[PDB]
């Protein structure tokens, strides 16, 4: 049975983690982290996420709690989650990524360390988003050649990185699906005089507004007609169940680099 | 080689398109065109009806008199006057492009039977987005169906007299057909006054009827916490229109049967 | 500082509303109410919206906490919201109605007892569907003589009724400005041949799906363009925000009848 | 009747210019214009916007054609449009300006013009913008001070400026109504680690795909609702009519800056 340990516990993911950890009757919350400086630290876990106490505290570091946890879980920031991703190598701990924001160096790191740990890794761990990436290659294997293809996204006014990294996946399953690497095509701004479109490029959107928890839309647009293929989040629960879901799936396996794909079975779609 | 090709109802905002669809494609010959006896246009240039020169072709009133000019007949008018040319081939030898929608069942069943005489090409939608789209709703189908709300949305210009559309029809089929249902046990097409909380299984069709709007489809997979939405977007009916000659390109080879679009582009 | 006395504090509006006037920075959540007969009579506030315990409790009459507040704020039932109107006009305190399904012999008591009293009741409580009407109002006047007016709407699969209230706010809205009832131009459904539009008409379409608090679109189509103004509410707590600004705003205010256009100043546009 | 010189009669703008003035039976078209290089000149306008032949051909300078028209009608490139609008001031002709992509040093120079030359000049010339221009200045009243304001806009594959025109009048209508300059608030980009969104802020994102029209949504976001203004353009012969009923207007009028909103009669809405 997992245990599971929240990173970064107090955010708006970890309060949502800790209370879809708990209630997931597979799944027990062994443990929660945040900042040194954080306040927080020292406090119960259930107080924090308003649902009684689990006799588990806050602590500003997980390497002090190795023994009562199988796997993070990590909704974080990139240094933190680099940090317990070296943790996870050195004791022999699991963990399921969340963060978004990394730098193309940064995922290359991720990518060699998960050749010798467990690690699921998603830019979103909602069923639709995932469902929505394989639609995407089949969007992109007949439209992709002669149309123009385009991805918008919104979110709340607290998200410090654009475009989201649910945007950028998207990108990837697409320039992917037509044999390219997104970093050749990727256009994330545009302003003043920027010229004709290019054929090939893909154009990134970024709105950020209120309270939205999450919607992105990929475009494939040629002369006469257009596809739109969109994905809403209404609830971060959504993402919490989706991740805790990886977590329980990820402690029966061996090292290697997992994404939501992977732990829904949906690669052969 | 070239496939001579009739175009029914050739002043109509379809037809005309078609005319000039048919023009641009090179393996194929704008032969005929037809109006109702009625109409004005009849005697006119077909070229100078889509504004494109003159192609020494004029439109007639009748189809009948012009069997000898085309192969394959495209038809996108309303549904007498489909049924009426379906017959002409039946009678001449010749093949048929249908575009027409708001047949009845009965009108349905008549097709099916005469496709099993005449080539038919039979499609809710002509264009290579809807097409995939319906590809796509299977693959979302399966997925998310058994969980989630199916809700299908459409919005035509003011002109069109049926409602939902075809194009939503053939959605909710693909929809329904994928997860081994029959699209009118489950179908809603109206929603007004007390009409409880929603059924499970239903598919809701939503329709907006308003100014110019070429075509917009939206199918909607809606969960607690999340919703997935495909769309289709039509700006130029030029989408439909070349859709639907490259079918008669296609279909001018062919024997006698009930052809789809999915048959036409290998979509399958 | 506005106290305000929340009726039927336990209710789905009355735990929003409390939890509103906590988080209003001009308003004090003084007293609730429920119905004698209810369990959660005795209960704390707080512990009803889940936001700690607020040293105020859940009472079976607001007459008995009269020294605790100046405003109540009621989204109950008829017979109950006219007794506070009656306790308003024997012990000198203002109201907030929210209340609906009043008949027309009520509505003539509610004006009578707002000759003595401060009163303010609307509809909806939302100010941005309350801003929403007044712009249809405007863009009606402009585009509605010779444009097609469509109202499209999407809620969640609990809803009974098509379409929705709001939905035909808007419309009314929509053809009051034009000098129209819309009873003589709605169309609430489309099946079959129905033949062309006709020019006057205003067409309804409706969704029911999933967890959808509220979406309403009125668009207004001419040949080669469209307008569209839509409103989303992402939870349910934006009626109860508008609700409370319009408690803040009557505290003080003179006796009077008054609607959610006094409150936000949209005479004065 | 009013004689029109169409700048630049061989762009998607121009050839719609040509053919509405054609149509438009209180103007007619007189002149057209084209680039020194292009191979357009010397042809006729009516063969180039498909109407059969008018007997006016393409000049590559308007200075020569001076005699034959009153108003010029301009949607071409920044350059071009200054040289035409002295061309204006020299000869006592009038302008219709459609052009975007003027920097603030440009604008004020056709401020300065316009006090001298009759002078129309709008980022749109269609009815549904101009309408949603004086919706949002009321939006912005009631919601501004809260809200996050956003806006989005999708355009064509050709389209060489970003944001459009459009999109900018809806800011500056949006700032200018709330008393702030457009340019103390507008984020253009948003890439990388851009950090929580600053209350103030307002946001363009942009599309570029296909063969859209136009389209524009201004959102104003709160804590759970938001509301949303949107335009679609649907034929470029939307514009064009509204830029001849501009000219039209014009004609015989004094000098002055004018907006569309001044030819519509739309300032009191
Ligand atoms: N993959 C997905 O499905 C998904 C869904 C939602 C959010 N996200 C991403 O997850 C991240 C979290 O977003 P959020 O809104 O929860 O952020 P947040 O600001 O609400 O919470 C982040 C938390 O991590 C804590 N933290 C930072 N550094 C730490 C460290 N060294 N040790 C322990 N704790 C630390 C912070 O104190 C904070 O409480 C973001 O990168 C976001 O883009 C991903
Ligand atoms: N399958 C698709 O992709 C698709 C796309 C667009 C339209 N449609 C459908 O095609 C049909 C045509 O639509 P439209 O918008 O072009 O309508 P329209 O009314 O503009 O044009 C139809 C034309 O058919 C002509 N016509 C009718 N009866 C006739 C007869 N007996 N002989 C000769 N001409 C006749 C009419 O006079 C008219 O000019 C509709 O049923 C519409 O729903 C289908
Ligand atoms: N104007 C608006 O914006 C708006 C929005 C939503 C609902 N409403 C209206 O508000 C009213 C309440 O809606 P709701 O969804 O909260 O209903 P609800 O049934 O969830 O809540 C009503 C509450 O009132 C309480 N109540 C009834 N009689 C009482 C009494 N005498 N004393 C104390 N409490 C009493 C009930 O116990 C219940 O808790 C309805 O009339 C509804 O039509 C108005
Ligand atoms: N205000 C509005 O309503 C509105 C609507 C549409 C487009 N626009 C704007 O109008 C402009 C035109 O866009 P378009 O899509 O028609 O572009 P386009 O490139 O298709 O057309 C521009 C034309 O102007 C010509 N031109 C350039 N310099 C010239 C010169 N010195 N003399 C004569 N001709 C010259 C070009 O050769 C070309 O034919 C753009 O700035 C666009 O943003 C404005
Ligand atoms: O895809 C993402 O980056 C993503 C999903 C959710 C959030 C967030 O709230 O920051 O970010
Ligand atoms: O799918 C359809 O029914 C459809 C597509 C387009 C039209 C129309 O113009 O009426 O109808
Ligand atoms: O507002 C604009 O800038 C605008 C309106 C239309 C176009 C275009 O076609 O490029 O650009
Ligand atoms: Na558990
Ligand atoms: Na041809
Ligand atoms: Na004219
Ligand atoms: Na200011």
């Amino acid at each position: 049975m997992v245990r599971i340990a929240v990173a970064g516990a107090a955010g708006r993911m970890g309060r949502n983690l800790v209370k879809a950890a708990h209630h997931n009757p597979v799944a027990k919350v062994a443990a929660g982290s945040e900042r040194p400086e954080s306040s927080l630290v020292g406090v119960d876990l259930g107080e924090l996420c308003g649902e009684g106490k689990f006799d588990v505290v806050v602590c500003d570091d997980l390497a002090k709690q190795i023994d009562q946890f199988d796997v993070i879980i990590d909704f974080t920031a990139p240094a933190s989650t680099l940090n317990n991703l070296a943790l996870c190598q050195q004791y022999g701990k699991s963990i399921v990524i969340g963060t978004t924001g990394f730098t193309e160096e940064q995922r290359e790191q991720i990518d060699l360390v998960a050749q010798q740990v467990p690690v699921v890794m998603a830019p979103n761990y909602s069923v639709g988003v995932n469902l929505v990436f394989k639609l995407l290659e089949k969007a992109a294997k007949v439209m992709g050649d002669y149309c123009d293809i385009e991805i918008v996204e919104a979110h709340h006014r607290h998200k410090v990185d654009a475009p989201s990294g649910t945007a950028i996946g998207m990108g990837e399953a697409i320039a992917g699906a037509m044999g390219n690497k997104l970093s050749d095509v990727a256009v994330y701004a545009r302003e003043g005089i920027t010229g004709e479109r290019t054929k090939d490029e893909i154009g990134f959107a970024t709105i950020r507004a209120g309270d939205i928890v999450g919607e992105h839309t990929a475009m494939f647009a040629d002369i006469g007609e257009r596809v739109e293929i969109t994905h809403k989040a209404t609830d971060r629960m959504t993402f919490a169940n989706g991740a805790v879901k990886a977590a329980v799936w990820l402690h029966e396996k061996p090292a290697g680099f997992y994404t939501m794909t992977d732990v829904l079975g949906l690669n052969d779609l």
